[PDB]
């Protein structure tokens, strides 16, 4: 899985990461907390330091940072994930 661009969103605390592999269903996923029914990739960006939420549809992912943490350090580590 690739990230094919990141950008910047109406809110502070939030960014819009598209990815290349797009979602199956039409629905959307809103994930606060891991567990083995997401899916893996998933998991990770939420084990990173500063990792709120995690919006998921279509072919794109709207994460949410802590109000206290920035993005110039979780979001390397949620690139990181990708590989």
């Amino acid at each position: 899985m690739k990230i094919i661009s990141i950008s910047e969103t109406p809110n502070h605390n939030t960014m819009k990461i598209t990815l290349s592999e797009s979602r199956e269903g039409m629905t959307s996923d809103t994930y606060t907390k891991v567990d083995d029914s997401q899916p893996a990739f998933i998991n990770d960006i939420l084990k990173v330091e500063g990792v709120k939420s995690i919006f998921h549809v279509m072919d794109f992912i709207s994460v949410d940072k802590e109000n206290d943490a920035n993005w110039e350090t979780v979001l390397p580590k949620v690139e990181a994930v990708f590989e």
